[PDB]
C-alpha cells in the first residue's frame, strides 16, 4: 500500500510541477524514471528544480498563512547531503544567519534528508530554532509557558538555563541511530533581538520587554509528491501582531497587558473602559516601531492582508483554485478592518504542504 | 411529505420540552392529541406553555449568539390573536415600548400567527422593527447603506425619508391576501436614541453620532416542532462591537473611522501607526459610555464572552451538546482576549431554531 500511495502522490506533483515549469513535455520520461526507481529502491530522488518549487507549492498552499503572496521568491537550501550532527547544526547555523541577512530577512527553508521507511533521517525537538525557555517552580513562572516541556526536556540532557525571562533554548535534535538528542548553545551573534519601546510613552521602555528578530518553524513536515521531509526549518518575517497580541499578550504566554496598561497610565478596573483593548493596541504599535527602527523586517497585518488580497488574484488570475482558513487568516486584532473577515475560504488541503507531526518530547 | 415532516419535528419537540419542563408523563396523550389534528386539520396548535419554551429553546440553540446565557429569561408575547394590520401595528408598537422599558431592556418576543401551507399570514419588511434608512443618489450617499434597497422600496409605496443621515424606516408589512405592504411611521416618543460622546475627548461629540438603543430582529423565521412562526420579532440589548466595530466602523456601512481618528487627534496616514485599530478602541469605548450615560443596557465583548462561558458551563451541567459559530462569536476587536477564540465549537443546526428567510424586497 505504501508504494501505491508514493506512486500516486509522485504522480500528481510531476504532472502539476512541470506543468507550472513549463515542462509537461518531460513528464513521461520522469514519471518512467520514477516508476523504475521507486520499484528498485522502494523510493525516489526529486531533483533540485522539483524540490524548490515543491517547497514553493507547499508554501501557496498553506491554508493558516497570510503571508502567501510571496511563495514564489521562498530561498530554498537544498541540506539532503548531511550525515553528521556537526553538518546538521552548521546548517542549522548557517541557516539563522542567511534568512536573517542583517534585519533585512529573506524567507528561507532548509531542506535535510527526507524519511526512509518512515524512517527518520534527522529529528529536530525546537518548535522554532530561536525561541525562549519557559519555566514553572512551585508557582513561580519565568520565560515563555509555551515552552515548557522542550525546557525541561533540554535540562534532563545536560542543559541548563539562566533562568531569565529571555533565556534562549539550544538547538536540539537527534540523528538517526543515537538514542539520545544533542544539544548546542546558539551563538548570540547569530541572534538578532529587538528591544521593545514605544514612539512616544517613554515609560514603556520600563517593561524590559525584547523579542528574537527571526521565527523559524522547524518542527513541520514537508510533503512533496510523497516524499516526507520531515526536517525542513522555514522562516518569513513576522507579522506584528504574533508577537503583540499573542506571544506578549496570552494569559498563557507573557501574559503582559495589565502591565501595559500600568505604563501607558490607564487603569486596568473596568471591562467597559476596554483597557485591554487599548494596551493591545499600543503593545502592537510598540512592536512594529521598534523593529523598524532597528531595521528588522516585519508586516502590520493592514498591509499583510493587503498582500493576501493580491495573493487571492494572483491566483484567480492563475486559475488556480484558493485554499484559506479563515479562523487563522483573520489577524487577532482589528480582524473586521481586514476584507478577509468579509468572505469565505474553501479550506481543503492540497499538497505539496507542511503538515503538524508528533512531539518527541511529551 | 409535509405532514410527515411536521409530525417528526413534533415528536421530537414535544418529548424534549415536556422532558425540560418535568412533564415527560403528559408527553404520550399530547401527541396523540397533535397527531389527531394534523390528521384533521394539516396543522397542530402550540400550548402556550410550548410555545414560550419553544422561543426559549430556540433561542439557547442559536449558533451565532454569544448572548445565550440568559435564554431562560426570554419574555414571550403571544400574539397568535391577530387579524388585521392594526393590530399587527400595534403589536409591534407595543414590543418596542416593552423591550425599551425606559432604557432597561428586556429580552422580548411577540409571536404573530404562522404560516398555513407555507402561505404567510403576516410577513414583516423590516430587517430590524428600529433600524436607519439608506440613500444612493449619484455616488452620493446618505444613511446606512444595508438599508438601501428597503428604504428604495419604502420610497416606491409613498413614505418620503428626510435623506438625513439617520432617518427611522417605518414599519413595512404585508396581510395575507393584500397585494402591497403597509407602512407606519414610528412615534418618536417610542425609539430611544444615544447620541455618541467620549469618556475624555469632547471633540468627539463633533461627529454627531447617534444610534438607536434597541435591537429588534424581524426578518428572521422561528421554528418550533414543526411549526413555522414566519413572524416573530425579537431582541436583546447590544454589545458595544455591534454599533462600535461594526455599524459605525464598516466601509460599507457608515465608515466613521478616519474622522474618528482626525477628532481623536491621531494621524490616518500609516498602516503600521494602527491608527484604524485605535480609531476602534476610542470608538467603542465611546459607545459603551454613551448608552451607560443614558442608562440604557449594553454590555462590551469582555463581560459578554464571561457570560458565554458560564453558558457553555451550564450546558454540560444540564447534560447539553453545546453548539456555537466560532466565526461569529468571536468579537470583532480583540477577539484573542476572549476565552471563545482558544477553543473550538461543533456548528451542528438543533431546533428548535431562528433561520433566515428570503427578503420579498429585492
Ligand atoms: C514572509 C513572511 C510571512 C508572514 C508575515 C507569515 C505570516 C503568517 C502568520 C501570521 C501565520 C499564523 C501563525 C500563528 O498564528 O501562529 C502563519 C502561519 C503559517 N505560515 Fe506563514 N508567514 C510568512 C512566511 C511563511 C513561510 C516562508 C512559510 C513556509 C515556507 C510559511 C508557512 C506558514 C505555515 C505552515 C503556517 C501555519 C503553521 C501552523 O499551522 O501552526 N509562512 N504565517
Ligand atoms: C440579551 C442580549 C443579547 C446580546 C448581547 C446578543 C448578542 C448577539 C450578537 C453580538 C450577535 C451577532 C450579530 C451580528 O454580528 O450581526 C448575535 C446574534 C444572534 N442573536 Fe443574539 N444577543 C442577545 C439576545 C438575543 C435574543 C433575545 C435572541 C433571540 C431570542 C437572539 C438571537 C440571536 C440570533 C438568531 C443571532 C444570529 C442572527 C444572524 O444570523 O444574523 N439574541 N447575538
Ligand atoms: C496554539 N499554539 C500554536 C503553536 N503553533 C502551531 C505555532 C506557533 C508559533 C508560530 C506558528 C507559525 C508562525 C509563523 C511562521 C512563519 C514561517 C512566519 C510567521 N510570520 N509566523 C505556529
Ligand atoms: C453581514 N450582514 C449581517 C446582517 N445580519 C444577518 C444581521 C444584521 C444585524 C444584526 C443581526 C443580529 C444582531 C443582534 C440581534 C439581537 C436580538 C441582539 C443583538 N445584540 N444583536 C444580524
Ligand atoms: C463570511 C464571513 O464569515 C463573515 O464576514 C462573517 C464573519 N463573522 C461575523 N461575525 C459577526 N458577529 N457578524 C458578522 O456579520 C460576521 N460576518
Ligand atoms: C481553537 C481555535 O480555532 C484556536 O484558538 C485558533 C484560532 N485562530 C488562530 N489564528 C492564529 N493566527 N493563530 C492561532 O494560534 C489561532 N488559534
Ligand atoms: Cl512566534
Ligand atoms: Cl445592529
Amino acid at each position: 500500500e505504501e508504494k501505491e500511495i508514493l506512486w500516486n502522490e509522485a504522480k500528481a506533483f510531476i504532472a502539476a510541477c512541470y506543468q507550472e515549469l513549463g515542462k509537461a513535455a518531460e513528464v513521461k520520461d520522469r514519471l518512467a524514471d520514477i516508476k523504475s526507481e521507486i520499484d528498485l529502491t522502494g523510493s525516489y530522488v526529486h531533483t533540485k528544480e522539483e524540490l524548490e518549487h515543491g517547497a514553493k507549492m507547499a508554501w501557496r498552499n498553506s491554508n493558516r498563512c497570510i503571508g502567501r503572496l510571496f511563495w514564489n521568491s521562498l530561498n530554498v537550501i537544498d541540506r539532503r547531503d548531511v550525515r553528521t550532527k556537526e553538518e546538521v547544526r552548521d546548517a542549522l547555523f548557517h541557516h539563522i544567519e542567511t534568512a536573517t541577512n542583517n534585519g533585512k530577512i529573506r524567507p528561507t527553508i532548509t531542506i535535510f534528508p527526507p524519511e526512509e521507511k518512515g524512517e527518520k533521517q534527522v529529528e529536530i525537538w525546537n518548535h522554532q530554532l530561536i525561541r525562549y525557555a519557559g519555566y514553572e517552580s512551585d508557582g513561580e513562572r519565568i520565560g515563555d509557558p509555551a515552552s515548557c516541556s522542550l525546557t525541561a526536556a533540554c535540562e534532563e540532557l545536560g542543559w541548563r538555563g539562566e533562568r531569565t525571562d529571555f533565556d534562549l533554548l539550544p538547538l536540539i535534535f537527534r540523528m538517526k541511530g543515537d538514542e539520545q538528542p544533542v544539544w548546542y548553545e546558539l551563538p548570540r551573534s547569530l541572534v538578532i533581538e529587538v528591544p521593545i519601546t514605544h514612539p512616544d510613552i517613554e515609560a514603556f521602555s520600563d517593561l524590559e520587554l525584547k523579542w528574537y528578530g527571526v521565527p523559524i518553524i522547524s518542527d513541520m513536515k514537508l510533503e512533496v509528491g510523497g516524499i516526507h521531509y520531515n526536517a525542513a526549518p522555514f522562516n518569513g518575517w513576522y507579522m506584528g501582531t504574533e508577537i503583540g497580541a499573542r506571544n506578549l499578550a496570552d494569559e498563557k504566554r507573557y501574559d503582559k497587558l495589565k502591565k501595559v496598561a500600568s505604563v501607558i497610565g490607564i487603569a486596568a478596573d473596568y471591562n467597559t473602559d476596554l483597557w485591554k483593548d487599548q494596551a493591545l493596541v499600543e503593545l502592537n504599535k510598540a512592536v512594529l516601531h521598534s523593529y523598524k527602527k532597528q531595521g528588522v523586517s516585519i508586516v502590520d497585518h493592514h498591509t499583510a492582508a493587503s498582500q493576501f488580497k493580491r495573493f487571492e488574484e494572483q491566483a484567480e488570475e492563475a486559475g488556480r483554485k484558493l485554499t484559506g482558513d479563515w479562523t487563522w487568516l483573520i489577524p487577532p486584532i482589528s480582524p473586521a478592518a481586514t476584507h478577509i473577515f468579509h468572505r469565505s475560504y474553501d479550506n481543503s488541503i492540497v499538497k505539496p504542504n507542511y503538515f503538524y507531526q508528533d512531539k518527541p518530547y511529551e
